[PDB]
């Protein structure tokens, strides 16, 4: 009886949702999931601490056990995975970094061991993974080249960011492969972003798409998404992913105040947050591709314990599956 999120905005854009594999197995969730969404992202199971292992030996190996399982959903039910991540400082085990007596591979190394790494997980999805966070969160812009001084720069060094694209490429070329990153609407760290993408565009490195992670809060000013997303599709066949989006109904990360229960006037401030920034989306509809959520409902919403353990509501359904005010507002961007 209520409308599908995928169907309304089926014009504009796929519009997906980011999971923990026990959903699969919850015939509720996927109701909910095979309803309104045309997409999906692994919440964690496609992250490259969830893939490595080591066996007695200290030998390298990879546990595809549960990333399957995602790519089995996806062809049964006619969605499309965005694969997250291969490269990121974070969720990555430091021993990826090292030999069996803990010092630093060589770059020679590490960059065989990364090139291994994109080959095997981009070649067992070749086709079936139509879109790569290939590099994740790489800026700093408190550093002077506005890099990240992670493992990935300490042991390989500034070229890591290109090199990964090139492996991917090679693994699979008709991939979509994206740049990700959060506070990217922020002047500084938005314009290193830009210059990033559009040098590794203009010296012939296959990205394809920059990653817009949209980890919002109700502080935040729509009117610099919309400035960020005007500067990035001046960069000559770049598409956009809105990839993680969510909005806190709280005003910082760290609040004073935290609510048992959301106040009604924040969950309609919500609304009108949601409003706006779907009213931005469609404006850029001809660079805008993806728009995927992080989390299926309020409850699963990784801000429950990120930043601290409390409640908040950052999507479109509620804890019970029911579409929030937030969710009416956003299908009235068509409607
Ligand atoms: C899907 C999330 C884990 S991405 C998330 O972005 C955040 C920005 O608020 C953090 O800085 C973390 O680096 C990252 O985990």
């Amino acid at each position: 009886q209520i409308p599908s999120l995928k169907d309304v905005f089926l014009q504009d854009f796929k519009i997906g949702v980011a999971l923990p594999v026990r959903v699969f197995s919850n015939s509720m969730d996927v109701e909910l999931i095979t309803k309104h969404f045309n997409s999906m992202t692994a919440e964690n199971e496609m992250k490259p601490e969830s893939i490595l292992r080591r066996d007695a030996s200290g030998k390298i190996y990879y546990d595809f056990t549960v990333a399957d399982r995602y790519i089995e959903f996806a062809q049964k039910h006619g969605m499309v995975v965005r694969g997250h991540t291969l490269v990121w400082h974070s969720q990555t085990p430091e021993w990826f970094f090292k030999d069996e007596k803990g010092n630093l591979l060589s770059r020679e190394a590490m960059i065989e061991r990364m090139r291994e790494y994109i080959h095997t997980v981009v070649g067992r999805y070749r086709g079936k993974v139509y879109a790569w966070d290939v590099v994740n969160e790489a800026v700093d812009e408190n550093q002077p080249d506005g890099l990240r001084r992670s493992l990935w720069y300490q042991v390989i060094g500034p070229d890591y960011i290109e090199l990964a694209f090139k492996f991917a490429h090679e693994a699979d070329p008709d991939a979509l492969l994206f740049y990700n990153d959060y506070n990217e609407f922020f002047p500084k760290k938005r314009d290193i972003i830009f210059k990033l993408v559009k040098e590794m565009r203009e010296k012939g490195v296959p990205i394809h798409g920059i990653g817009m992670q949209q980890h919002l809060t109700l502080a935040d000013n729509v009117g610099w998404i919309d400035i960020a997303i005007q500067k990035f599709k001046t960069i000559s066949g770049i598409q956009i992913h809105i990839t993680e989006l969510d909005v806190s109904v709280y005003k910082s990360r760290s609040p004073s105040i935290i609510y048992q229960t959301p106040p009604s006037e924040v969950l309609h401030e919500q609304a009108e947050f949601y409003r706006k920034l779907f009213e931005i989306y469609r404006k850029h509809t001809d660079v805008i591709t993806n728009v995927t959520f992080w989390g299926l409902k309020d409850d699963y919403s990784w801000l429950r314990f990120f930043f601290g353990r409390r409640n908040d509501w950052p999507l479109l359904f509620d804890e019970n599956y029911q579409p929030k005010p937030a969710f009416w507002s956003v299908i009235e961007s068509v409607s």
